């Protein structure tokens, strides 16, 4: 009973930032076979079947050690792409506003600060991964996070979060990460992230 | 001190399995980039930058820890495709020949039992990584290795092996990894093989 969302915009909306072949790949085949495998983990397991993808991976401790790190993974790809596509918007890009933005501003310095060590971050990151932005004390800490591993599973709440995996970005930039870090500040949702923030 | 060694084969050699376009930018970009990285890490470490990459990552506890990290994942990714250049041909494909090949029916039963296993151990290595056989103490074993971690370092031979990063694969076959696997078996180099094999 996990189904995959749709998208809350056109498949090209984040062009030329993020490709149309690539958003309709990554979500309509990663995110779906994730989904698909996720279900499969579940089977026999109704009672673990009706948590939200979020609780079930923030507490990964308590699932079955035989189907454990099939939701880790699955459960982790769900819960991570359903967090991305709706944090990047068509009407995104610019400045952060609300309180996250003066938090920014106190924790980092400044956004270009910010933005600078999130992209330090994501490059960093060897291997597949994602890089993120998050609240842990009620503070900001910029981190990342190997393979599907998700931050709630360290407690921690994700405000905005970029996929580093080479699906996310090869077909556009190759091996020029830098570029798509770059490119991803024109499609983020500052908006959505303040909402992400005062939510948590 | 660590240089690029240049392709056995012209670029476009093994098409239509794996694209001219990847093989350009897989080895003059994503391999010169490891070999770069290595020789910044090793300025200033007279000791290691007399051992051969393969040494270097055989007894990786032996590097000191500040540049342990570095070492292990571009010493890593300049011995693993350095290797995996040399294990591809356009002459290649078909059956298993030599020593090896009987090697391989008595520990699988058969070719097609072994690729089946090869095969499984390439589709299931989440996140990024290796598939290999390799020699452990005498016994031929199929493995599977994270990031650019390799079998040596655990006093395994690689005999064969396929890089699973979806850089290898993504302008070709986008998440289509068995597809790529399958392309594989088309290219590997069964002679090439068979003397990794006499040498371990
Ligand atoms: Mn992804
Ligand atoms: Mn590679």
């Amino acid at each position: 009973k996990h189904e995959l969302p749709n998208l809350p915009y056109a498949y090209d909306a984040l062009e030329p930032h993020f490709d149309k072949e690539t958003m309709n790949i990554h979500h309509t085949k990663h995110h779906n076979t994730y989904i698909t495998n996720l279900n499969a983990a579940l089977e026999g397991h109704a009672e673990l079947a009706d948590k939200s993808v979020e609780e079930l991976v923030a507490n990964l401790n308590e699932v079955p050690e035989a189907i454990r790190t099939a939701v880790r993974n699955n459960g982790g790809g769900h819960a991570n792409h359903t967090f991305f596509w709706t944090i990047l918007s068509p009407n995104g890009g610019g400045q952060p506003v609300g309180e996250l933005a003066t938090a920014i501003e106190a924790k980092f310095g400044s956004f270009d600060a910010f933005k600078e060590e999130f992209a330090k971050a994501g490059a960093t990151r060897f291997g597949s991964g994602w890089a993120w932005l998050v609240v842990n004390n009620g503070e900001l800490e910029v981190t990342s996070t190997p393979n599907q591993d998700s931050p709630l599973t360290e407690g921690k709440t994700p405000v905005i979060g970029l996929d580093v995996w080479e699906h996310a970005y090869y077909l556009n930039y190759q091996n020029r990460r830098p570029d798509y870090i770059g490119a991803f500040w024109n499609v983020v949702d500052w908006n959505a992230a303040e909402k992400r923030y005062q939510e948590a």
